[PDB]
Parts: structure tokens; sequence; C-alpha cells
């Protein structure tokens, strides 16, 4: 089967790849290397299953070349971050709504059979259902990212109904391991990395969000992606989080714990009653169930996957 | 209060213009012309208190311009025909979503307090719970123009979050009476002016749907807009629609009753199981006790609100 993997030179991409490569599928990434990298795939470049194209899925003749002869498209080329979403709603809206309706444009006028699409759990906002289910709604979401991140999902649906092909949209909970170059984890290292003395928590400490390690998310991706091969729905809607969830102060703890510092904490108080930042939901836990009826399970928790990720992070 | 109504040539936004102007609003109007027309607020042009805006949306400095000094706005520009969604998806991308983000940019950098959103009952698609609530989900529209319809709704809940403004979006069922332009009605009557022996009926027929007129629609919108300015939801969402529905073949039997013909009806059988195109939903009805415990209620139901569109539009 021949997949396109969009972002593939990404954090999740790159692994998605790995992953597809090696069960024997003849991968095919399109990715601007806007902040993705080359390294993350290096391996494979050279395989003979193995194509990568460098293109921005802002130009559409790109697109619709990448989609030709290819059965599936998995599309997690994204820019991620919410915290530009009130700086650069601009570049959420492209990297999230626009390059998306291209790849749609791009996916009708092709055999394209499946799509995959990783959306996040920002499209609930502030979901007052805990555990949050995938029909939880009205769907009220509270940042410019989790609003485009709805918009693809919207977009995704309409074009798979009206021509003809199937989709799977699949919410993710904050995802975290090696390669990943974004993130609290990440930037926790990094700010100690400069002072060992001191570290900046934005917000208040009390955030509590459910933390999926890569290996869980990539192999929950792939049970789902190989139940909707099986299913007949045209379009599927997963959660794919862990059981629990952690907060930032006691991230910073562990981080602090596995780099041998304990630093002095300085919380910058945030916004809208202790936010990060305008928009960054405060409480998040998904509901698994429906994931977890296609046999998939995370066997790491949010405290477990983050002490890997901080030392499988260190050791690069 | 000085309100903005973009679209506000069309038929539900002139009639939302005529009651904004007899209610004591400062009322402008932004309209490219496209699918309204001058008639339908020329009788306003030189009042004190109406201003007029010939302009296209996707022209960001027009939009910048006209939310200038506006203390509400009611987006009711778009293109509303979903027939077109799987000839000319581009376009319903365009009047939907593009020239939405456009306007939420605009109001980012504006004094606007208040949007106020028609969307549509076509985010829900074809909705397994009927009255359909407006917490149905996972919403998964079929149609391009209700994905563009929710992806806008989408951007204006997490713009209105991130940047403080707030957000009233209402479903609309479908809205029938004097100005409509578009429509099974319309088309119905068009198709009999040019021939009164035959009706050509797009589908199976058996398409059932709420109607409400344009006459309660505007009472509804009006009674919402003044709940939501008294209540504190940054972002709330309303069905309007009638208590009942009827098929597209009670409907072609009202036409033809009030144009006095009895012609043979031919339904073309349509596609997916008889629907009048790729992406037409079947069965329609919306839930409106959220609507109605703001005191609003239709006066007609959807047999006199037909019979009273068809019978307004024959006087013409
Ligand atoms: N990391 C998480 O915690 C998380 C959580 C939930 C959902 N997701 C989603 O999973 C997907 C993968 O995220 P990630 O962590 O791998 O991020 P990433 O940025 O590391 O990977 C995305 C890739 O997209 C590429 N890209 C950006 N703009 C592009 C464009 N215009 N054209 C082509 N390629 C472009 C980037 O260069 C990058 O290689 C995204 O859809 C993201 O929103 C991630
Ligand atoms: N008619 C219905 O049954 C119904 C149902 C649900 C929702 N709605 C929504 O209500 C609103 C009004 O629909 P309507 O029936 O009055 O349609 P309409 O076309 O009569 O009115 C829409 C207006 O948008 C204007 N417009 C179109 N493209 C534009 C552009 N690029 N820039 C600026 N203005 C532009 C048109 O000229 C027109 O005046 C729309 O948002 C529509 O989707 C309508
Ligand atoms: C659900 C996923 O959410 C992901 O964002 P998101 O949750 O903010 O994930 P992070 O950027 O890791 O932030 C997680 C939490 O840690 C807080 N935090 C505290 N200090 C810091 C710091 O120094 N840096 C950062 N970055 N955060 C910090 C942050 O505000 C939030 O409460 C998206 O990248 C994915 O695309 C997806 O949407
Ligand atoms: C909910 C609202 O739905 C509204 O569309 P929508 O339901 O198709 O409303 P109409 O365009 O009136 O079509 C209503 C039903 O009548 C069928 N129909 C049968 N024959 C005809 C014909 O000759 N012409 C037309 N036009 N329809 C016909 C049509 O396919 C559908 O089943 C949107 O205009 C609004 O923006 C909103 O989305």
């Amino acid at each position: 089967m021949r997949v396109l993997v969009t972002g593939g030179a990404g954090f999740i991409g790159s692994h998605l790849v790995d992953r597809l490569m090696e069960e024997g599928y003849k991968v095919r990434v399109l990715d601007d290397l806007s902040a993705g990298s080359l390294k993350n795939i290096e391996g494979w470049l050279g395989n003979e299953n193995f194509e990568f194209i460098k293109g921005d899925m802002r130009d559409v003749e790109i697109v619709s070349k990448a989609v030709k002869d290819v059965d599936a498209v998995f599309h997690l080329a994204a820019n991620p971050e919410v915290r530009i979403g009130s700086q650069s709603p601009e570049l959420l809206y492209e990297t999230n709504v626009l390059i998306t309706y291209n790849l749609l444009n791009a996916v009708r006028n092709s055999g394209v059979k499946y799509l995959v699409f990783t959306s996040s759990s920002t499209v609930y906002g502030d979901a007052k259902v805990i555990p949050t289910p995938e029909d939880y709604a009205p769907l009220e979401p509270i940042s410019v990212f989790g609003a485009a991140k709805l918009a693809a999902e919207a977009l995704i649906s309409g074009y798979a109904h009206t021509f003809d092909f199937r989709a799977l949209i699949i919410r993710l909970a904050n995802i975290i391991g090696k390669r990943s170059n974004h993130g609290v984890i990440y930037d926790f290292i990094n700010k100690l990395k400069a002072n060992p003395n001191e570290l900046e928590i934005l917000g208040d400490g009390t955030q509590r969000k459910s933390y999926l390690h890569i290996s869980d998310t990539i192999d929950g991706i792939m049970k789902l992606f190989e139940h909707f091969l099986n299913g007949e729905e045209r379009v599927d809607f997963y959660n794919l989080g862990n059981e629990d969830w952690i907060t930032v102060k006691e991230i910073a703890e562990i981080v602090s714990e596995e780099m041998n510092l304990n630093p002095r904490f300085k919380f910058t108080g945030g916004v809208d009653g202790g936010r990060g930042w305008k928009g960054d939901v405060k409480l998040m836990l998904l509901s698994i169930e429906k994931a977890k009826r296609t046999g998939w399970k995370p066997r790491m928790n949010s405290y477990e996957a983050v002490r890997k990720t901080v030392r499988e992070m260190l050791e690069e």
C-alpha cells in the first residue's frame, strides 16, 4: 500500500514513517522542513521504498503531485504551536486550514482511498465533561489553533462525503518523546540548559493534561488505521490520549529530577485565570474507551511517559 | 448601538436590515452584490442612520474599514447554495471560511463586542438524532457547504475566546420568504414558468426539512440577539427552525396549488439514495427548545410558511 505522509519529517510524522517503512509500506514524505528535520528520516533517505519531497502544502501544484499514485494519505503537516495563536493566527490558519483544504482539493482528483488526519484535543477547548468523549459538544474551541484543527476536521469530513473517500480523524492528547522540538518538556530542559538555578514556568503550574508517549501514539494510530480499514464508516472519530494526567509543576519536577537540578521555580501567573496563554486549556483528559475497544491501550501513563521522554531527550 | 450587517443586501440580510433600521439601530451594510440587490435596501438610502458599502470581503482593507466604529456585527455574507458544492467547492471555501477568517482578523483590531453568525443545519449533516439539539455530535457534515459553515463556527469561537469578543452562532434551518432568490420553491416556480405541464423534482421527493418563514426568522434572530446581550456566555449556540417539517413532494404540491397548475411530477431518483445532490441532507429538523426558552416561537408551521412564501412570490 502506498502512503503519503505529509509532515513526515516532523516529530510524530517521522515515527509514523519509521513504522510504515518497517511494515513494508511504500512511503512518500511531503514536508517543507519549516519545523521537521531531514535527519529525523535520514535513515530512510536512499531506501527504495522511500521517497522524500521538500514542498510547501500552500502550493497546490505540489499537493496535487504528491497524492498522485497514493492509496492512503496521513496528513500530519501543520504548525502545532498553540502559543503563537495570539500573535500569529495567520500562520495557524494557513498551516492548519489552508493546507488541509489544498490537500483535500488534490485528493478529490486522485485515487487516494484513505485520509488519516491528526486533529487535537483542543477542538473541545475547555471541555466540561471529563474524561471527554468524542461526541462532546457543542465544540467551542478557545484557541485559534483548536479552531483551525476543528475546521480541518469539518472540511475533511465534507470532502470525504462529497467526493467519496474515507476519513479517520484522530484527536490526540499531548504527545511527547524523542525528536520533539516543541512543548513544555523540551522547553524546560533547554531553559535549564541555559541556567540550572531557576525555572520560569508559564502560568500557575496547575494545568493538568493527558500525556502519551510517542510509542503508544504510533501503536494507537496504526491500530486505528487497521480497524478503520476493516470497518465501514466513511468518517470515524477517535480520541487518543493516556488514562491519567499530570500538572505543569509535576512535569517541571520530573525534568529537574532527571537533569539532577533543583532550581527555584518562578511562575509567571498566566492569564485568563492562570493559563499559560490565551487559549491554553487548563484541564484536558480524553475518554479513550472508544479507542481502547480496538485493543489498543497505552503501556505508559503520563508520569512514565514524561520521565521516559526526558531521559530519551537528554541522551541527545 | 451601531451594527454592521455583512451580506445585508441578501434575502435574510435585507430583512434584518429593515428590522434594524426600524428599531432605531445605526446600520452599515457590507455587500458585494454578487447575489443580493440594491433594490432590496435602496429604500433606506438617504437615511441618516444607514450606510451601504459595496465591497468583496475577500479584500481585507474593505472589511477592516467596515468594522470601524461598529459595536455589533451580523455576518450574513456567504454563498448559501449547497447544490454547487460538488462542482464549485472553492467558491464555498471562499465565501464561507475565507471571508469569515478575514472578518475575524478585522474584528481583532476593532471595538466589535458582539458577532452574530448565521450558521446552518447542515453542520449536523445526516443527524442521527431528531429533532437535532445544539449539542448533537460528533459533527460530521456531508457537504462542502456544511463543512465550511462549521469551520466558520470554529474560527468564530476560537477568535471570540482569544481576542475577547462574544459570539452568537445561530444554526438556521431552511428559511423561506419574500426576496428569496434561491431554494426549492424559487426553482419549482421558475420551472413551472418555463413549462406548466411538468415538474422535474430533484431526488426522490422524500427529502423532509423544517422551513421557517423569514418573518419568524427575523423575529427569532432579534429575540436571540437581545437575550444573548443579556447573558454571560462568551460563545452561545442556538438552533432556529420550525416545529415541524415537510417533504419536497408536498412543497411541489403546494406550489402547483398556488399556481393553479396540476403538473406531472418527474422525480430524477437522485444519488446516494435519492438525494438531490452530493451532500444534500435528506432529513432535517432542529430542536428549538433552547430558542423557545427566550420567548420566541414561530407563528407559522412549515406548510403555512411555504404557502405564504409562494403567495408573496407570485404577487411579483
Ligand atoms: N505533538 C503533540 O503533542 C501533538 C498533539 C496532538 C496533535 N498533534 C498533531 O500531530 C501532527 C504532527 O505534529 P508534530 O508534533 O509531529 O509536529 P512537527 O511540526 O514536528 O511535524 C509537522 C511537520 O509539518 C511540516 N510542515 C509545516 N508546515 C508545512 C507546510 N506548509 N507544508 C508541508 N509541511 C509542513 C513541519 O516542517 C514538520 O516537519 C500535527 O497535525 C499536530 O497538530 C501533535
Ligand atoms: N436561506 C437559508 O435557508 C439559510 C439557512 C441557514 C443559514 N443561512 C445563512 O444565512 C445567511 C444569509 O443567506 P441568504 O439566504 O440571505 O443568502 P443571500 O445570498 O440572499 O444573502 C447572502 C448575502 O451575502 C452576500 N455575499 C456573497 N458573497 C459575498 C462576498 N464575497 N462578500 C460580501 N458579501 C457577499 C450576497 O451578495 C448576499 O447579499 C448566509 O450566511 C447563509 O449561509 C441561510
Ligand atoms: C494537545 C496538544 O497541545 C500541544 O500544546 P500544549 O498542550 O500547550 O503543550 P505544551 O506546549 O507542552 O504546554 C503544556 C502545558 O505546559 C505549560 N507550560 C509551562 N511552562 C511552559 C514552557 O516553558 N513552555 C511551554 N511550551 N509550555 C509551558 C503550557 O502553558 C501548558 O499548560 C500542541 O503542541 C499540540 O499540537 C496539541 O494541540
Ligand atoms: C439548511 C439550509 O439549507 C439550504 O439548502 P437546502 O436544504 O438544499 O434547500 P433547498 O435548496 O430549498 O432544497 C431543499 C430540498 O429540495 C430538494 N429539491 C428538489 N427539487 C429541487 C429543485 O428543483 N431545486 C432545489 N433547489 N432543490 C430541490 C433539494 O435537493 C432538497 O432535498 C441552504 O440554502 C441554506 O444555506 C442552509 O444550508
